[PDB]
């Protein structure tokens, strides 16, 4: 009679509302033709926040007494590490908790059960292979970079016409990413002025401000100064030799003047995660007092101008000694799609990187599904135990996976299952759902293979978060917010 | 027209099915008659600019998939 | 509807009519029971339509210059 | 109904509550297939605080009443 008090039954009932939450917010977002949502928050918040990527928006918030943030957290890492794409890893976790219902029959206990996922380990091994799909890719690749996976996320987007272009730079953006220096410096943004292309790749950090209208159009062997403190700088500056000026935050007028006789360009209310990142790649400096100038910063002096591209000027700070981060300018005609660049580029960035990084892949349109639902229901037989018992539960968890591929293509969702799995039991990996025909197909003509890394992430999270659910008590679910 | 509907829509198609692109509904008339008669023809430029106006209105609702707010409190 | 009447006129108000007619099937549209966004799919099937709306008409067949008989009426 | 008496059975029986409380929630814990368990209060608490050790848990927070906080320190 303390206050929250849940049965054995009601306890297990707040991890299972918490799946079935998730999954029907983030299933608008899947596939063809998703939709944006909004989100509110106050105090530590201020307003209303609207995310098209489940991932982002899961990661931000910890709203409410129900446990799923755990859950949650790691697929940042899959977006990052790998998958990414579209959003569907979230979903099929939800799908597991339905079958404890039938665990209930099974007078055991529940603790026992939660082995299973010490064979996890043995099943994501076993999950993957089972797919059986990409040979390999070397490295940076001249061919196999891409034409491949970004287009899938791009197939469930409208843009893949022009985009689909624009999908296979993504992977030049995500080659110099692998290397030392962990996952840093990336930025990308898209813009009004239009070409066939739509794209364009600089070698450097792009920005978008002006001192003001007087000032040098353009600088040399330039030299870079970062404050940590708002705005003696005419002595310090003329010795250096000084070409850049770019402050975090707001700056005082009367220096504006110096700097246009002078012949420096300086930056006004520059935000601080570009700086963060532009410090790693000049070498850093201390930005303190104005005695910052000289040997406390070590300034990178490549090139640093303002270039007119097709239109609207913008500054390209570019040629970076570090070599370690990198900038990407987007550009198009007009239309949902050219801001949906946004939408899809983002999802780009972290697809590619991965896909280069793991070296393979397996099929898309829901090829690996069904091939390995096939494989799962023959190894839990294999094992002995409970252990094959639990195991049998998860091989149908993968079967709804079929439908709403075929579900998001306006194709019947009964008739479809059948054709899908007598083609995959059949043998051939490279046979899938094709939404276009609302019928099976050669998914290797479409071009679509999910990197490899999606699969197994999903699968090895699910199964440890599981371990601590279905042996505890106190939760419940809402939404993401 | 001030005419019953229902008659009408029945004699209508009944005439065009024949193939004479001639007949068409005579509101003067309160039936069918020949529209070449009264010699009343449209000019082929307001079709075509009419079928891909209404068109594009229709998608609005479909190309863009939500366009407001949620649950603030 | 403006830019229509630039590059044509007014005639009588009809356009708007037909544009809200389409939404009225909705409710069938539910029966098919699957994937309103592929429903779209039928648009780039108005294509089809809009060529039916085209060559299988009435069109002129005369209007040689001034007429006769078919300058109005 | 509805105050604070106690007398006879009932001033035995609030020893006995505390007691009985803090047990269902220790069972899990002990032993290889042990169990750990998330804590939440809002009035100035960062989130929720995960402690699998009893002795940990049961000194961090004096949230009722009845005695078991003495019992606690113990």
């Amino acid at each position: 009679a303390g206050a929250d008090e849940e049965r054995a039954e009601t306890a297990r009932l707040s991890s299972f509302i918490g799946a079935i939450a998730i999954g029907d917010l983030v299933k608008s977002t899947l596939g063809p033709k998703g939709m944006d949502k909004i989100l509110l928050s106050s105090g530590r918040d201020a307003s209303l926040m609207v995310t098209n990527d489940g991932a982002t928006i899961l990661k931000n918030i910890g709203v409410d007494n129900p446990a799923a943030k755990v859950l949650v957290d790691m697929s940042r890492v899959q977006d990052d590490e790998v998958g990414d794409g579209t959003t569907s890893v979230t979903v099929l976790a939800a799908e597991l908790l339905r079958e404890a219902e039938s665990l209930i029959a099974k007078k055991i206990h529940p603790q026992t059960i939660i082995a299973g996922w010490r064979e996890a380990t043995k099943a994501a091994r076993q999950a993957l292979l089972n797919s059986a799909v990409d040979h390999g890719s070397d490295e940076v690749k001249f061919r196999q970079d891409l034409m491949n996976i970004a287009g899938t996320t791009l197939s469930s987007k409208l843009l893949t016409h022009h985009k689909d272009h624009f999908t296979k730079l993504a992977v030049e953006a995500v080659l110099r990413l692998k290397g030392s220096g962990n996952l840093e410096a990336i930025h990308v943004i898209k813009k009004l002025g239009g070409s066939l292309a739509d794209s364009y790749l600089d070698e450097g950090f792009l920005l978008d401000k002006k001192i003001g209208v007087n000032q040098p159009k353009r600088i040399e062997n330039a030299k870079i100064l970062i404050a940590n403190t708002g705005m003696e700088k005419v002595e310090r500056i003329l010795k250096h030799g000084i070409n850049c000026f770019i402050n975090r935050q707001l700056i005082y007028n009367y220096p504006e003047q110096l700097f246009g006789a002078a012949g420096v360009m300086a930056i006004e209310h520059a935000d601080f995660v570009g700086v963060e990142r532009l410090a790693l790649v000049t070498g850093g400096e201390i930005a303190s007092t104005f005695d910052h100038p000289e040997l406390v910063k070590l300034g990178s002096c490549k090139l640093i101008e303002e270039v007119m591209i097709g239109e609207d000027k913008l500054i390209h700070f570019s040629g970076v000694a570090l070599g370690e981060a990198c900038t990407i300018v987007l550009r198009g005609a007009t239309q949902q799609i050219l801001d949906e660049a946004e939408r899809s580029l983002h999802d780009a960035l972290c697809v590619l990187a991965q896909t280069v990084k793991d070296s393979r892949t397996v099929y898309g349109g829901g090829c690996s599904e069904m091939l390995m639902a096939h494989a799962v229901t023959q190894l839990a037989s294999r094992t002995p135990g409970k252990e094959a018992v639990a195991m049998e539960s998860y091989a149908k968890a993968l079967r709804m996976l079929p439908t709403i591929i075929a579900d998001n293509a306006g194709y019947d969702s009964a008739d479809l299952v059948a054709q899908l799995r007598a083609a995959h039991s059949e043998g051939k990996t490279t046979a899938g759902l094709d939404m276009k025909e609302g019928t099976i197909g050669d998914m290797s003509v479409l071009g679509i293979t999910e990197s490899f890394q999606v699969k197994r992430q999903v699968l090895l999270s699910a199964a440890e978060a599981a371990e601590v659910i279905l042996r505890v008590d106190n939760i419940i679910k809402a939404a993401p917010r």
